[PDB]
């Protein structure tokens, strides 16, 4: 039926300047050596991406899909959602959000400037009055950093980002922001993945695994998910939104945004030239995350019915899915997963990599992470969330005139504090850098799900205990998979091996302790793994007074 995109031949041009690596990387050339391997995706590869995601979608639904969709609409109907005032929506605009073609930017929006408020007022009226004229969007290449993979062609091409003007983005929040805060939990409950901290995610997956008599689990991820979303998927998303109790003015704007923006529209490059036409999800609209997660859930739950998955417990984040279910024996499990994949392919969610049943929790990777196991000194098994450290380490080494990688370091330290690579490598490097700079007490930003939280490095012990438990400071015996992966990624990036990081951490620890105060607490808690004679760590009173509850929610 419909093509995901069509193209005029105009270039996807850069949105301003694209940074050069410099001949010296002074903050990370003591972390790793192979800086040649660290690269940033740019508009230069945007055309290769465009080719890869342009294809004809043919979508065939069935009675399982219809039954699931009915249950989801009924679940939606329990939600009451309100319009945000124009001013409320204005003040949720991030401080550096891309400015408007109409001579104002995020600063004016956040301060309720007269010019910006009046312009947005007219954008909203036009939404209530015109349910049809397509809204123009800008297309740009995502700039993000990876390590070269020769096994996969060297450098990945940049993702495509598609977004409307700042005035429209404010209007989207007026109509749909409150729905984004309520709909996913309402239709998915515990299956909604973007409500869990790493430790809570682990706990959820362990609980599901344990309650199967004979558990089987698998992961599923869709190839180029946004381009596989059909105009009919998007209209079905509106009908799920419309299932909630909404004032009529919201219903009118929701429909108008769907027909004029969400289902498709023309795309212009940063130079204003017409560039193509979109008939799929625009990654950049307010409903991208919620839409992906709900549509993924509809298709996946229906495909579970198609395939005969027994007693499925799901975890869905965007287009990432884990299903833990009752095994029917490996032979039927293999067939069922093929049925699952075939059904998802009919629903227009074809697989990136073919899914495979697994019977060991460590071997299932979803949303770029997996559960692993370490011991204490106790022999007591402790489970925690980890991931391949390759991309975390590459981003740790991106340094330009415009970009400092230190927030990146801190983010990984916070999210993956129990891991051996954070504890021995990133933590060691982080405190070493900040000590030599004498900036240990200068706050840094932790960035997660579009929010920024101010963090003082010297509070990391309390933050980590609050998020991960004191066990995060005493994991002893890591798993074979995890040791292999971490050693391999350090070799791949030219970083010192773990034994060298141990020697460095002994020195960092001694320096931290010698400074007394909070710094000494960092040394004793975060680097207890480094010394032969372990100190007995006790609960930190400050951790009880931390409300980190919004850090890993939307
Ligand atoms: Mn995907
Ligand atoms: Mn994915």
């Amino acid at each position: 039926s419909s093509m995901s995109y069509s193209w005029t031949g105009a270039l996807i041009t850069p949105c301003g300047p694209e940074e050069e690596k410099l001949p010296i990387n002074p903050l990370s050339n003591s972390l790793l050596r192979y800086h040649n391997k660290v690269y940033c995706t740019t508009s230069k590869s945007a055309s290769q991406r465009a080719k890869k995601v342009t294809f004809d979608r043919t979508q065939v639904l069935d009675a399982h899909y219809d039954s699931v969709l009915k249950d989801i609409k009924l679940a939606a109907s329990k939600v009451s959602a309100r319009l945000l005032t124009l001013q409320q929506a204005c003040q949720l605009t991030p401080p550096h959000s891309a400015r408007s073609k109409y001579g104002f930017g995020a600063k004016e929006v956040r301060s309720l400037s007269g010019r910006a408020v009046n312009h947005i007022k007219s954008v909203w009226k036009d939404l209530l009055e015109d349910p049809q004229t397509p809204i123009p969007t800008t297309i740009m290449a995502k700039n993000e950093v990876f390590c070269v993979d020769p096994a996969k062609g060297g450098k990945k091409p940049a993702r495509l980002i598609v977004y409307p003007d700042l005035g429209v983005r404010v209007c989207e929040k007026m109509a749909l922001y409150d729905i984004t805060q309520k709909l996913p939990q309402a239709v998915m409950g515990a299956s909604y993945g973007f409500q869990y901290s790493p430790a809570q995610r682990v706990e959820y997956l362990l609980k599901a695994w344990a309650e199967k008599k004979d558990p089987m689990g698998f992961s599923y991820d869709t190839r180029h998910f946004d381009s596989t979303v059909t105009e009919r998927d998007i209209r079905t998303e509106e009908s799920i939104y419309q299932a909630c109790s909404l004032p009529e003015e919201a219903r009118t704007a929701i429909h108008s945004l769907t027909e004029r923006l969400y289902v498709g529209g023309p795309m212009f490059n940063s130079k204003g030239q017409t560039c193509g036409y979109r008939r799929c999800r625009a990654s950049g609209v307010l409903t991208t995350s919620m839409g992906n997660t709900i549509t993924c859930y509809v298709k996946a739950l229906a495909a579970c019915k198609a395939a005969g998955i027994v007693a499925p417990t799901m975890l869905v984040c965007g287009d990432d899915l884990i299903v833990i279910s009752e095994s029917q024996g490996t032979e039927e499990d293999e067939r069922n997963l093929r049925a699952f994949t075939e059904a998802m392919t009919r629903y227009s969610a074809p697989p990136g990599d073919p899914p495979r049943p697994e019977y060991d929790l460590e071997l299932i990777t979803s949303c770029s992470s997996n559960v692993s196991v370490a011991l204490g000194p106790r022999g007591r098994r402790r489970y925690y969330l980890t991931r391949d450290p390759t991309t975390p380490l590459a981003r740790a080494a991106w340094e330009t005139v415009r970009h400092s990688p230190i927030n990146s370091w801190l983010g990984n330290i916070i999210q993956y504090a129990p891991t051996i690579w954070v504890r021995m490598v990133l933590m060691t490097h982080f405190f070493s850098i900040l000590m030599v700079q004498d900036t240990l007490d200068q706050n840094l930003n932790f960035e997660m799900y579009g929010s920024v939280y101010s963090v003082n490095p010297l509070d990391l012990p309390a933050i980590i205990e609050r998020l991960h438990g004191l066990d995060a400071f005493s994991m002893h015996t890591y798993s074979h998979h995890e040791l292999t992966r971490v050693a391999s990624a350090l070799r791949k990036l030219g970083a010192p091996p773990l034994r060298v990081w141990k020697s460095r951490a002994r020195a960092v620890r001694a320096s931290l302790i010698s400074r007394g105060g909070k710094a000494a607490v960092c040394g004793r808690y975060l680097f207890n793994w480094a010394v032969k004679t372990k100190l007995k760590l006790t609960p930190l009173p400050e951790a009880r007074l931390l409300d980190l509850s919004s850090w890993f929610t939307v």
